[PDB]
DNA sequence: ATTTTTATGTATC
DNA sequence: AGCTGATACATAAAAAT
DNA sequence: ATTTTTATGTATC
DNA sequence: AGCTGATACATAAAAAT
């Protein structure tokens, strides 16, 4: 629905391309827009003064984001950094176009609430991950998400279909790459995952998610 | 505020909807319970937890007053069942509209849709804000970040500073920030020695939130 | 094809 | 290397009866 | 009011 | 006690020119 609903928000709405690594919005940018991710993945990050980054969200296809604009009151400015972790296609409705269309087609409000509901549950899902202690468990919990979100079927299990640098992972699970490398290595030795061409394939993903 | 007013008027009959009172410790919903309701927290704090087979718990959300929760219901397409444990970390008071009453009233009074979207939007941001917390490494920083939230969320003014108005056991904290209670004790002890916080009757009073941040 | 920047592996502490 | 978990045990505070 | 279960302080590695 | 961060350096893969 979301995809269909967002198309009709206007002449119709054209998609925007962003190339891998291009910023969808910067800290400071007025929160005047709501987005729908259609193709690709988007990385929501907090950027500390030191230039260092922490990942808050690796949004999956069909995700509503830029949600701070939906809040009424003093015009708010972005505080996270939205970047195209893959090549991505989104819609970028201005906030006032949206508000209008929620009044005219109340069906869009039901569909919108559902998407925000999934965002809350997906983000909580992530808290569960970080709330582990063992960085091996934290990593595995993270991978089991990425399997659910970006994974395609493989002979033995699911291959996480996106290019994940160990650094990118480290930023997502509150660790450092050398730990992420080391740990991923340990999964490889245990024969729980396998990597070819920077693509992590977890075996029996069902069996790992049972351990929680 | 609107939410509160909006939720009041979602009554079964002509009379408004009554609050439900839950005592400290009583479960608002259990894993398995059909997700057929959306809630508004009014007075208190709700602990959303995941309970592993071993009896062990992880806290996902310590929701603050005026929070919308029970949102798996809002997501239709499948009659899903609850997977988290909603419990009153404090004496709480909520509204509990059935999901079909809500859906109807979003179409009839579109004003409530805007107010609902705002509420769920605040949830997303609040939950991310928590990710930021956990995504630290230093458990002292993680703890402090956690407390600075609780100051924003549950804090009332005191002569010395902001008192986080909720009884927090070190265990409860440990579950919230992915640690253990002996670490939480030890760490909180360190704050006490440094004279950055003080605890009376299980209530943590931060003296200068910005001083802790430093 | 020739750099140069990024990603990964391993060891130590 | 340096936290923090694991394990321990004393003792105080809260809950239950 | 007692008793018992839980919470906290502290130590070790 | 033991993970895991900090630091280090080698080396491979990818991007940029
Ligand atoms: O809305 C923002 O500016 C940040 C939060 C966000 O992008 C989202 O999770 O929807
Ligand atoms: O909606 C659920 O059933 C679990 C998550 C939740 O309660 C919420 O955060 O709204």
């Amino acid at each position: 629905s979301l995809l269909t609903m967002f198309r009709e928000l206007g002449l119709p709405l054209q998609i925007e391309q962003f190339e891998r690594g291009k910023t969808i919005f910067f800290p400071g940018d007025p929160a005047e827009r709501v987005y729908l991710l259609v193709k690709g993945a988007v990385k929501l990050s907090r950027v500390y003064e030191s230039g260092e980054e922490i990942t808050v969200a690796l949004l999956r296809e069909n995700s509503v984001f830029g949600v701070l604009s939906l809040l009424t009151g003093q015009r708010s400015d972005r505080f996270y950094h939205a970047v195209a972790f893959t090549p991505v296609q989104l819609f970028s409705v201005p906030i006032e176009f949206m508000q209008k269309a929620l009044i005219e087609r109340p069906e869009l409000a039901n569909v919108m609430l559902q998407g925000l509901s999934s965002r809350i549950l997906q983000t909580e899902m992530m808290i569960e991950t970080l709330a582990h202690r063992d960085m091996g468990s934290r990593l595995v919990s993270f991978l089991l998400i990425l399997c659910r979100d970006f994974g395609i079927p493989s002979p033995d299990g699911i291959t996480i279909d996106l290019k994940l640098s160990h650094q990118a992972i480290a930023e997502a699970i509150g660790s450092t790459r050398v730990t992420v490398t080391r740990l991923l290595g340990d999964l490889r030795e245990s024969k729980l995952i396998a990597i070819h061409k920077k693509r992590i394939t977890v075996f029996n993903p069902v069996a790992l998610s049972q351990q929680f």
